């Protein structure tokens, strides 16, 4: 059974991502000073400005302009030549405090009883398609924009600009990868180099080194800067907003999604924490060998600590009747707001780093670790 | 095989939705004056302001303050008492023009060859779970917030405020719905009514009349304004942004998603047009009885007119080998940028109405129509 | 020799003044925490927002939103009914730090040598026309708006709104006041009261009690809310900006002005400190009886500690040849940046109070005191 | 009787002036399309943005971004190197419409009866110190910044940046100029040139060619970029705002001022039109030889067509008893709102040009013309 699946990714220089980075850059700074802070930060980015707003209630004292300018600076925009400049852009702020009405339902007398930051559903996912138990398409797309950024920073291709996007579509037969049909790579550049040169250079430096030569055949079709010109990019060519990369932030469209963004919010926000916890059990279940691939899904109710719903989907690839596989889940992990935070130790400034190139796949992240696997195994035919 | 699935929806009074409405309110206005306009409008909403920005290149002449004020006004916020007021709020604008670099790849000499507005992937979906071939969870959640809004406007529950959100989780056994385990309904209100009364009133007026009495049992759990207090809402309690309701806008998490928002963009933007066209064939395939449920997926490359990928997933529920089912797709429909726009006649101001309560399910929308079904049938065992 | 002279004033509810208040409100808060802070705060106010920006370099930690909301709150706008609301309006911030390039010229190794914050000229003034040695027209105009504000707060005229402006023109014959020809008083109000009533009420409560009955004759002409309707006011009816009440802030147009605003800046800013010091010597000279009225004028050069120009003008009313009168000035006072601040002890949070109803005329202000007079007398025919 | 008087000016690259230019640039554009438009445009400018706001009620259709970007572009900021860039900066808009409440008092049935845009007082001035009957100090200071700008644009001193300010103080003995004591000239520059070179260059190219060599003696003191470094300037180093150059816009502090700004407002605004009409009669009086120097002052009441106050001050230099000189004023000119506009034909886009380097002194401006002089002479001892 043959079929085609497509995924995509964006460079750290992409408007939307710039936002996320900024958003999560502020939270980290804040958290460093106060772990129990409540941060709901939304960032808007355009031509010559950066808007950092939302609701933040913390005892910490931070500098938004500095965190912002520095964050963009690192991204790469440092001259009007590229369209945006950390040093000369505007930095606006419209940050209020979190509504007490919401807060009474979140932070209650007893810390354990403390409730979900909001209502909603989240999807977790894992697959044995790769070592990091992540789907392949998203993994390679991420690698593509990441490479472009590194070949830019190291000065290999000095004419590359921050803004860039990547798309790849794999060939799936017998349910496994047989190759790659089409490759898309768009990257901002200087008025100094020509399309052909650029195209030819992108192949050698960015695509050829990242895509497995086996999956590349005379069939594969390459799309490099199709409009034929990408000199204008960044916020000037496209408005950047927080939480608009929901899918590339997760599993590339392979798995499902509930609609909750990650960047800008502290862990008491189930959108981010319950999501991480979901990748945590899903991955751990597959590592435990209880299934080849499984999608998990939890849903919550604001101010309520106990999950409103949970469901594990193994697409038949399970090895123990879902029954015990589902009774095992709530048995081993605590999906209650104030259970996942301890479970993954989320009270730390570790999110900025998570704002570009996927929230999953980086084994050093607390939710990528698989310690519960072997124990999740004991609970079912150890041996 | 039993399992639980959860979906959610938001009222037209929800911050994020306010943005979308505004965003799509501007495009419509513009389009009315110029159908071939290029509108990429992003809106940011908070406590006392509304930020309309992005890139717009049109020959039309519109008034952002008026479209905005009027759009919010209709939503409901017209007094400081509710936290936001169309008449007294601030209306900011940061709207530039579309980058010529992008444009050269979109609008080419030959209109047919005209390319995709951007790279990316989109997911279409259909299911025989309901008459409108839409999943059930998203359909009832939408109905819940929609009811709340109507009971508010008609004056049945005058103490209701615009801001509201709804969550419902269904019981799925044997792959069909058996009932509903938990119901969540959060709505903003006045300082005049008490929780109990409120709760009791929400049940009679909003939940009881909308949820099928069959699926409601003594088991069902109801979560009404859990924090115990929701008097503060709207942009004051939560920052609103365009395109952050990606999932409730589509299929509630039942189907997949690529990451493209809808509101604020003209049809030359595949994020909205290829998405619509995808719901179109998926629905049309099920209506054609070629499958009980199928997910479609297309992906594009900026400046390129021909789709980079297409894939139909029928989850085995297909009735004709996928083979002919996939060769039929590209046979009957034109997924090229300037083929879907004619296919669905997208050059009209018909989007604002699509900004609240789902983009799918409203049979009067051009993509909800199923005319190609019977003909899609002829191409496979007519009879 | 008869002639007419007109002056005007504005309520604390006037858009421009709102800005000022806000601007100086931020400074005070900062200064309280750090007296040697460098504050250059500019505020922009419109329909539903408040923009606090400029350059601030301090070690203090303050909350702009709180200071702002509270400052507007106190002014009076607390409902959408009045057009603006401290609780529901937007608060934006674009505050960067002071340029080091300016700083090196201001704060030098030796504190005494420390230079002027900028180049410019300032005008001081004093007149025996009144006990507080202030001109009369500006004194009564201030009193008018101040009364309206007090009759509003105390609940005497509950239908009065914050926004209001006052204009008075005196009759000057033989160089002295003989009466008042025309009176102007514009005040915002509620949709509840009628013009006539309002007008009739404004006379009894605000004008009649404030203007000396002697100067009021059957000739005087009263202009009360001329357009016939002033229900819409505040930032909604008129954009408020910092430093746009330069004249009512000083002497009502009777004396001269160099163009430097007061609110929003710390004392190292000669626009404010040299100005104050100028009223100080001019007042002190008249109190010392060396002249009936004299205008002083100093000018500075950025980064330069020693004044670029000084000139005393006594309009012939002097009693000691200007010569010794000018040599006495630089003899008694220190107009060097770091001499006037000590001279008047300006490193304290005492400016917000100065943001409405005149910077001069309040004898409790450090620059209104006349201690040097008697000593300024000894230096010239004591007896 | 010796004494010192100081005045100052600012380049078209000064933040405040940038605002004014922008503000008056929008009006002209509008007016070009609709002369009877009502424009009250206030601009705020900082680091990477430009805020155009206020209240505008016109039938005209204009592009703020374009007018703005182009206006800044012409000023000179076109690279992040200089701190601001017309191409890459942000352009924001908060423009509402004029309050109808104000309007009913302005535009009434009979166009003649039409009322003053607001209340307030304005000062006109003329002096025989120079051919254009302007005071000397302000004339030379303007020339200084204007020269710097020209030596920058023509490429003479390519390392000069737009931002610059100038200060000059004249020696006045026997009531006439004897020379100049101190000269101040601050200009932004590139990291490429040194202070000494710069200073030495500024003297040859900007000061020496502009200041009369007669007035320059070994006594004169020159202050050139005192802080020792001015590389950072423009909105980055200092916040720009509309109407904050009230004094350099007029007479340099030699004459009086009422507090009304010029830029951003249409002629129905007495702040600008009554101001111009006042320079018109004052200049015309001196030209008519009725006095060596005279200050005029009018005051108005909103919605009221007939001036609330008028007074002419000739400082004894009059040649006809003030009496007939004052009865002549209201005899010859019409200071009613709808009389001055026809008097000077103000319904035209001629203001941008007036936003930098003084509103008076340019004999080609309608208010600089002296046609009524000879006729103002006939009315008093013709011969
Ligand atoms: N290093 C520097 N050396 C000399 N002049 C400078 C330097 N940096 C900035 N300036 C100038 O300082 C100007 C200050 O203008 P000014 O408008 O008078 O300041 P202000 O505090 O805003 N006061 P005002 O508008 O008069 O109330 C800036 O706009 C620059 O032209
Ligand atoms: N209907 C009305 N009747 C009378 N006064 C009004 C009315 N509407 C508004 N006003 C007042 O008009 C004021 C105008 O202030 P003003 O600041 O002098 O205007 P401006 O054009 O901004 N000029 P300025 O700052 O002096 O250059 C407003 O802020 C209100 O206090
Ligand atoms: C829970 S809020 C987002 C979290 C918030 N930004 C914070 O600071 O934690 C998201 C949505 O919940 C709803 N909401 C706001 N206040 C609420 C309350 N007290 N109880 C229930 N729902 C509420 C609104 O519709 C709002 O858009
Ligand atoms: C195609 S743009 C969005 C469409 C745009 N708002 C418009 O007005 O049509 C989205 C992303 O594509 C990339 N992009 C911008 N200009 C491009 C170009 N000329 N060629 C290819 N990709 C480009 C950027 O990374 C940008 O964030
Ligand atoms: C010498 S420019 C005017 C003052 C400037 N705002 C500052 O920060 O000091
Ligand atoms: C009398 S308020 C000052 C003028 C106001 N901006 C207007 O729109 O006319
Ligand atoms: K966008
Ligand atoms: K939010
Ligand atoms: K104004
Ligand atoms: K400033
Ligand atoms: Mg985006
Ligand atoms: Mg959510
Ligand atoms: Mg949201
Ligand atoms: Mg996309
Ligand atoms: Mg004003
Ligand atoms: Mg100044
Ligand atoms: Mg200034
Ligand atoms: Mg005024």
């Amino acid at each position: 059974a043959k079929h085609l699946f497509t995924s995509e990714s964006v460079s750290e220089g992409h408007p939307d991502k710039i936002a996320d980075q900024i958003s999560d850059a502020v939270l980290d700074a804040i958290l460093e000073q106060d772990p129990k802070a409540r941060v709901a930060c939304e960032t808007y980015v355009k031509t010559g400005m950066v808007l950092v707003g939302g609701e933040i209630t913390t005892s910490a004292w931070v500098d938004i302009e500095e965190i912002t300018r520095n964050t963009v600076r690192e991204i790469g925009y440092v001259h009007s030549d590229m369209g945006f400049d950390a040093n000369s852009c505007a930095v606006l702020s419209a940050i209020g405090k979190q509504s007490p009405d919401i807060n009474q339902g979140v932070d209650r007398a007893d810390p354990l009883e403390q409730g979900a930051g909001d209502q909603g559903l989240m999807f977790g996912y894992a697959t044995n398609e790769t070592d990091v138990l992540m789907p392949a398409p998203i993994t390679y797309a991420h690698r593509l924009v990441q490479r472009q950024a590194e070949v830019r920073k190291n000065g290999t291709l000095p004419w590359l600009r921050p803004d860039a996007k990547s798309q790849v579509t794999f060939q799936y037969d017998d349910g496994k990868i047989v190759g790659i049909d089409a490759v898309v790579l768009s990257t901002q550049h200087s008025e100094e180099i020509d399309q052909k040169s650029l195209q030819e250079a992108v192949m050698e430096e960015i695509i050829k080194p990242i895509l497995p030569a086996e999956w590349l055949t005379s069939a594969t079709k390459f799309f490099i800067n199709p409009t034929g010109r990408f000199v204008i990019g960044g916020p000037m060519g496209d408005c950047g907003l927080t939480g608009r990369k929901i899918i590339v932030d997760t599993y590339g469209g392979m798995a499902r999604h509930g609609g909750g963004a990650f960047s800008g919010k502290d862990p008491s926000k189930v959108d981010r924490s319950a999501a991480y916890a979901a990748r945590y059990v899903a991955k751990n279940i597959v590592a435990a060998g209880l299934a080849d691939r499984c999608e998990i899904q939890v849903s919550y109710a604001i101010g309520v600590a106990e999950p409103t719903s949970i469901m594990v989907e193994t697409f038949g690839t399970e090895k123990v009747p879902s029954e015990q596989l589902t009774l095992l889940v709530r048995e081993f992990f605590d999906l209650r707001p104030y259970g996942l935070i301890q479970m993954l130790d989320l009270l730390h400034p570790i999110y900025k780093e998570t704002a570009a190139y996927g929230h999953f796949g980086r084994e050093h992240f607390p939710w990528e670790k698989t310690d519960k696997a072997q124990l999740l195994r004991d609970a079912a035919g150890l041996k």
